[PDB]
């Protein structure tokens, strides 16, 4: 034999860059390590005064991007605040707690239905919203170092999964059938312009119901700004397609072609034609100008930002005209002028068309920029210059083209005046000029198409505010054209604001009243048809989710506000006779030290040393009657304890039976014996005893009742299998786990109780003892198969509860997941479950795991490139290996434009479901067949990890654990810091449960023969 | 009444309780523009005006954290292997290992790991220019959520070790000082007490020297740090800090004396006999220009120089004897050039009550040589940035300033910068600030480094690997070389000198060193702490060891853990070769306990491993070599076998004979017939383990104790059954029974074989510590003194001391080691050391273990205490924060005049005023604490307390308590500030889900109380 207890020398070499600890300080020369830093840079470099080629180069820039472990990680962190400042400060109220909770619990068409309800155009504010100046800008987050929460990300995220559901919109399904449709909602309705606010307003009033909704674009193509100057690589195209025919499922109809005009359609001939009201979202059409650029033309190297936009959208934007426009020439100096966000965008699309610089000239100072710095990052990385206080004079034209532009220096007072000093001159050589100062409504064949209306000081449309009528009381305005909104948020929610009101004038038209009360409809889609309801010992539940006896049920009225909310059951806090009352100390619920120091939301379990209802018998009796009294379709269960004793047992059961609860449920927590004889102290310990109470039980009431077992046994199926034989119509799985949850440093627990600082065994709840219950319920499921189980024990998503459904469960208490927020969690988890049986019809996304897409290849949640000399290189994401991935991907994005073919935008049609989408009763237990003994494992199929190097972040997380914890089969490379799966990999796993990064290191079918390692 | 309802009172304090919505809402675009400045927490991009920032020295580093910020941020820390961080970081700080620690809350292992490379890494962690350097090659920059605040980190470790006052010792490895040979005994001389020498005087004193001196020029010591670098980035008392540090260890500093020709030369060294030298002057003089001769002060001219030590002595307190005043700056400020230090000069100004501030450069902003980090403090600041303009001439009339006239640069074909003498910018100005950098100019000081070597740069010429001169006997580094731009390439310069130095001097006196360079670490009177521990007549050097699991499927790892200093180690479980097993794969998956969390810190693994594919053969001949290599180091041999008494006394015979320390044995093996619902492993009834023991401690004469299983009733009874059949102990306990959890459709994780089968696994991690803690404290008080050793979620020096307070002896650990690697065993032993330690320190009784009381903090930065903010209801957002930020500002200018800073700290260090326990002397403590429900007292109730000062307003308390308690707290909908109520229960369940730690806190209730009853 050899030195077993030593590695081989090439597992020494394996070893090479594992963590050892060290004995002495490392010599390092300040040279050296100036030259090794190079080799690892991953962020800009403040020595580089150059910008990477980009021309051509529309991909996504936005830092706001966010893939699935991304949107995961900040949805969790977001403290999902009571009366959210964030959405107080979002133009069109989106509920951004809501769909922030139903993103962290995994439900993102719940997230995207929530968006979309409030703001049509979500996918589209959420990438482009400046946020800081929005919802960001108030989020209480802010007042921690980490800072704010990327919302907009995230509101992106959510509504790029429901994208790619191909899911469509369908009609309000509350309203009537359009057969039996009053009168009023046939009315003609014109919309003129088919940006943001027209597209906000006609989905709007198709949700109310309106049944002949039209609007009237000017140009070939539809969105508006949106559309024609919003760059692709901050707002895709599809995107704007995608809310479009969102729209569309509704029924309005968009003509293209016919404009607001004298000749055209004007306020007069829609009177004439019949239209009963109309919205003029026409945005700001023309742009400011300054007549220092008279006779100029891009012959000349001059645009506009109304010129230049469109003709790089056009080409840049597939599916945008049916020309495949060549991009513009802009080879060399360019001046852009202006400071809101539209200079930034010629300055970054200059970027694109092979500009070799960008000035952006403006008239007054940095302080004094109008455009968020979101959108100000994007050009000064992109290594733009800013000039300031210049404002232009003359434009020097020679030979044909532009070759300078010469400005003044513009200055403050003390007045706060601002004046051109003619003697201080700068004349900038340029070879392109955009002019990008703004826009305006200067046309007058518009202004008097809108006759009669009235046009305030800015000869914009006046309107009321608060309704956004006009002058005349059917004539509506939301958007830029009213100069109000600056955003498309904003421009939406004018739409949204219109609509009501317009909503309103129409139906006093016809005769009809409105509600005081604007309620405009939610955002609907076949999903929310799904039927989640299902019946257990003989109950039905309207949904499977209720809340467990504990602290969200400590009073009634809470009880009445969760059905309010919507749970579908509850369950009283377990209350006794008078004689069994009891008193509880403080503290007595903790927060769980189960994942280490994270405070504040989703924390991973609490320890409570409560005991059952402070409050009578009498109070939950009385209680359970006006509950059922009101909410006759919402289950209501009493849970009761009592002594060792058949009569208490038996009084107790009764009355809480006459008080009409539809069930009850036994509190096994009671003591009985000294308590060790292998059955231990508790009641639900022991199986004879648990035979015994629910023979008692069973002879006193008619009703359903279901014995709650404690996870706290050494076999949990010989208590339920008693309450069984006892005569029991299924049991609750499971209480808390019994634990100390921890002590401080200075040897005292926590809860502390008193001066003596004393504590007591508390039970554990939360999902850190969702893998107690999970079996627990899994083998009761098993061995008790059809006996009915209520599943309690860390559920907190609808993809949680449907684990448990999987596993034999009917109904899902929940406890926990509300102390860790509130009740209205209950939508999430309703239609987090109605997505998750739709998604199982259709046949499309089959390749999905319930809510989550296939995770392709990405890095930053940006996909990477499928370029051949991209992938299979060696080329991690820093140091000098970046700089040739920037290379290879400008290079190839230039062979792209010498072949300016594929404009091939897909055309949208929903995905249908191919067999009927399965009920709650078509999934409970489906999931136990998989469960087996270890003997029913096949060790002959044995896997291998394998990882997928574009999408590692060169952390070696993987090479350690296989090395302080595996098999040394992992290769990191010292250079590259790429790592390796070898074939000595077992397939432990272990490496693919420590990366960080979601699908990089994926468990594969071993092709090479396999010997395990047996040391010898 | 009706129970079931809340009455009028409680239905208004749930006013703001989140509800389930059924319309979108109606909020026009101008009201939501009108509501959105009350809630705005940040800068408003519209706000043009500077905020009052005059003799405001506050804190302005968006980098500071405060415990529960720099423990979230450790823990998101990958914690990479070879990290790319610790490459950028010029004195190679391992950033891996004390954030490690960090996460883990031992602070003290944090920065003694950071001090052992950088002695001035408080000093770093606050001004450590990150993007150009460890920041900007971190790993987590290709994530979303970006790159890791390692200075942040670095400041608060370093903080909190701060305020232990710890002094530093000796090197404990060194020989006594009477047996140190004589070359360390040799005169060394330092010039210049700033940062680089500061370092090598550090370092040369760790080494072993006794004669060191540091020669300043002036009453100060600290160089730039305390000179020019302002107050609000880096404080003094950090300089005092750092500099008492060095002192520690005897450096001497005389103030006062110059290296120049009227003073201090290299002849007056030699002839004074000083036998090495380290010249760490810097650049003391400014680069001027010929546009300003003859400006003085009284005009309105300073250079940076000049400027900024003004503004130091005048707000660095303890600098200086002679109180300095604020310079009186009134009016616009120019400040010339675009450096590190023309940024400080800009923010300083506005301090100085500057009225406006103008950064002039002569190139462009893609030209800024400062770093990203400065830009911004400017930029956040108001200052205004005026590119390509290049100063020509000052304007003076009337003995002062008025303006600077300018010509633009610009950038030709070339590259070149060219003037354009025809383009001019007349801007007035009241004050200049030359910020061109710094030189060596002194002839007297130069004239005194005669004869060494000068290069074209006029600086001392340097080996850059050993930093000597061209006189053998100088060395030179920091900014005097060249190299170094910052603080920590400075310090790194002195690191890299000290070693070659010491080589220079022990050559000298015919003594040669190691080629390898071995520079001592960092040491504190916490590393001499004992914290071996004595157990079933065993000795452990420390009480930390591998469980048997993953990290001990090799002999090869047990030997790289115990040479990285882990106290014990046990086998993975092995068995007789009938009993020989073969795994499937997958069989180790990640928890989903704490939900979709990916990369470090996993709260839980779930395995479905067997015992050791290796051979009994193999761990035998594994023992014996294990042993005699590592004869201090206890190794267990952990062995399995069925129910059979033979077969038990075989093999464990056989793991005895190989030299095994002693024995765990394993009882997760199944049984013959099931019988009577009490598990199918042996370890489940007590019969078969103390059958099983009686035959053990029939074949072995070494301790041997019993792994528990905690899948139980009573553990207490399975452990008493132990005791009764042979076991020297228990270990407490094995894994959990669960099941992880199932894809949406099913399919379980692990997933073996096509079938994708799986079967029951162990869940092990921090999930499962309140489970493992409950225990290791019901066997401790059912059977006072039998040996314990823990297992269950071991991950820390805090946890394991929990684990020994509830009466273990040592520390067994696997998920940790799983998280990580085998190194963390370093960061436990300084943990214990520290926790130990502390509890002997009477200044630091109010601290839990290494954290310190929680005080009032808005982003870890101390509020104020002044009267007018307090009391008068003023949350952090909208206009409170406005009429609070008036309110520091009044109370900044209330403070120039009430001046004081004569009353500073001599900052004298704690010393221990109890003896240090010992591990015999904590274990066992905390289990008076512990009892039954009867003895906590509920007569002394509590209830919830809010610090408004540290609340951002979320309302979670609110929510928890509306929705899972007793409806008592009132969320003022203008502040978010919620109040306690009297009705308060004292639940604790608010403060468990608070995001702040300590801003509510549990008092006693001084008010009656009444428990809710609902009915009489
Ligand atoms: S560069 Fe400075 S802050 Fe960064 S890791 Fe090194 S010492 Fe710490
Ligand atoms: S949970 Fe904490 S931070 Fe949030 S409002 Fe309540 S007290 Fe303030």
């Amino acid at each position: 034999a050899p030195v077993l207890s030593k590695d081989v020398a090439d597992i020494e070499s394996i070893l090479a860059l594992n963590p050892r600890t060290q004995s002495h300080a490392a010599l390092h020369s300040t040279l050296a390590k100036k030259l090794d830093k190079k080799h690892w840079k991953r962020n800009p470099d403040k020595n580089c005064f150059h910008c990477e080629k980009l021309e051509n180069n529309f991909d996504d820039i936005k830092h706001t991007t966010l893939g699935e472990r991304g949107a995961l990680r900040e949805a969790m962190r977001c403290l999902k605040c009571a009366d959210a400042p964030c959405q107080k400060s979002c133009p069109t109220h989106l509920d951004i707690k809501s769909f922030i909770t139903s993103i962290s619990n995994k439900n993102y068409y719940g997230a995207a239905k929530m968006i979309f309800s409030d703001n049509p155009l979500g996918l589209t504010c959420g990438m482009v919203c400046p946020t800081s100046d929005l919802c960001v800008g108030g989020c209480n987050l802010y007042a921690t170092e980490e800072g704010s929460i990327n919302i907009g990300g995230l509101q992106q995220f959510a509504s790029e999964v429901f994208k790619a559901m191909n899911i469509p919109q369908i009609r309000n399904p509350c309203l009537p059938s359009q057969e039996k449709m009053p009168e009023a909602y046939s009315a003609k309705i014109a919309l003129l312009g088919a940006g943001p606010a027209s597209i906000s307003c006609a989905s709007f009033l198709a949700r109310l119901g309106y049944s002949d909704i039209t609007i009237f674009e000017k140009q070939e193509y539809v969105g508006g700004l949106s559309t024609s100057e919003i760059p692709q690589f901050r707002l895709p195209y599809d995107v704007v397609n995608f809310e479009i025919e969102l729209m569309k499922d509704l029924g309005v109809k968009i003509i293209c072609g016919k404009s607001l005009s004298e000749n055209e359609i004007t306020l007069n001939t829609l009177k004439e034609e019949g239209y009963k009201a109309a919205f003029i979202g026409i945005g700001l059409p023309e742009p400011k100008t300054d007549d220092i650029f008279q006779g100029l033309t891009q012959d000349q190297g001059f645009y506009t930002s109304k010129d230049f936009l469109p003709l790089v959208a056009k080409s840049s934007k597939a599916g945008m005209c049916a020309c495949h426009s060549p991009l513009p020439s802009i080879r060399g100096a360019v001046i852009v002028l202006g400071a809101g966000d539209t200079a930034f965008d010629c300055a970054t699309s200059a970027l694109r068309c092979g500009a070799r610089r960008v000035f952006l000239v403006f008239r007054k100072g940095f302080v004094n920029i109008r455009a968020v710095p979101e959108e100000v990052e994007l050009a000064k990385e992109e290594k733009c210059e800013f000039l300031p206080f210049l404002s232009p004079r003359k434009v020097i034209v020679k030979g044909g083209r532009i070759v300078a532009v010469q400005f003044v220096r513009t200055e403050q007072d003390e007045t706060g005046k601002w004046n051109e000093d003619e003697d201080q001159i700068v004349h900038l050589k340029a070879d392109v000029v955009i002019s990008a100062f703004g826009s305006v409504l200067r046309d007058p064949k518009v202004k008097e198409a809108l006759s009669p209306i009235k046009f305030n000081r800015w000869d914009l449309p006046e309107v009321d505010p608060e309704t956004m009528q006009t002058s005349e009381p059917w004539v509506f305005a939301g958007g830029d054209i009213v100069g109000m909104a600056n955003t498309t948020v904003e421009s939406v929610n004018d739409g949204k604001q219109a609509s009501w009101y317009i909503h309103k004038y129409i139906q006093a038209q016809y005769g009809a009243s409105v509600s005081a009360k604007p309620e405009l409809p939610l955002f609907y889609t076949p999903v929310d048809l799904v039927d989640i309801s299902v019946e257990m010992a003989g109950l039905k539940f309207i949904n499977p989710f209720g809340l467990a006896s504990a602290a969200p049920t400590t009073s009634s009225s809470m009880i009445r506000r969760a059905f309010e909310a919507g749970w579908g059951f509850a369950l009283t806090k377990t209350f006794s006779l008078d004689k069994d009352i009891v008193t509880n100390v403080s503290p007595r619920i903790v927060r769980g030290t189960t994942s280490g120091p994270m405070y504040g939301p989703g924390q991973s379990s609490f320890l409570n040393i409560e005991l059952i209802s402070e409050k009578t018998a009498a109070y939950w009796c009385q209680s359970v009657t006006e509950l059922k009294a009101d909410f006759p379709d919402n289950i209501v269960i009493a849970s009761i304890m009592c002594s060792y004793n058949k009569n208490d047992w038996m009084e107790l059961s009764r009355k809480a039976e006459a008080s009409g609860a539809d069930a009850l449920e036994l509190n096994l927590s009671s003591p009985h014996g000294m308590g060790e004889r292998g059955m231990g102290l508790a009641c639900g310990q022991d199986p004879e005893l648990v035979r015994n109470i629910c023979r008692w039980v069973r002879q006193a009431v008619q009703i359903p009742f279901f014995a709650k077992l404690t996870p706290n046994v050494t076999d949990i199926v010989s208590i339920a299998r008693a309450a069984k034989e006892g005569g029991a119509d299924g049991v609750t799985a499971t209480n808390t786990v019994s634990g100390l949850m921890g002590l401080k440093a200075d040897g005292t627990p926590w809860p502390a109780v008193g001066a003596g600082k004393r504590t007591t065994y508390g039970g554990v709840s939360g999902t850190a003892i969702r893998p107690i219950a999970l079996r627990a319920v899994t083998t009761i499921a098993r061995a008790l198969p059809g006996f009915p189980i209520l599943a309690t024990g860390g559920i907190d998503s609808a993809e949680s509860g449907l684990q448990f459904l999987h596993s034999g469960a009917s109904v899902l208490q929940v406890c926990s997941a509300v102390q860790n927020q509130d009740f209205t969690v209950i939508q999430d988890y309703c239609t987090g479950l109605k997505a998750l049986l739709y998604l199982k019809s259709i046949e499309e996304l089959q390749g999905w795991d319930g809510q989550s897409p296939g995770t392709e290849s990405h890095q930053k949640g940006k996909p990477v490139p499928r370029i051949a000399e991209l992938m299979g290189k060696k080329l991690p994401n820093f140091g000098p290996y970046l700089e040739q991935r920037k290379k290879i991907i400008a290079e190839e994005k230039m062979r792209l434009k010498e072949q300016n073919a594929a404009f091939p935008p897909l055309e949208r049609k929903p995905f249908i479901p191919k067999k009927p989408i399965p009920a709650i009763k078509d999934v409970i237990g489906k999931a136990l067949q998989y469960l087996g003994t270890f003997g029913e494992l096949s060790n002959i199929e044995q896997v291998v990890a394998v990882i997928d190097e574009e999408m590692c972040i060169n952390c070696g997380k993987c090479y350690m654990t296989c090395n302080d914890s595996g098999y040394q089969a992992i290769q990191f490379d010292p250079e590259t810091h790429l790592p390796t799966v070898t074939d000595t990999c077992t397939g432990c796993t272990l490496c693919l449960s420590v990366c960080p990064i979601i699908d990089c290191i994926r468990m594969v079918s071993r092709t090479t023969p396999y010997e395990p390692k047996r040391g010898l």
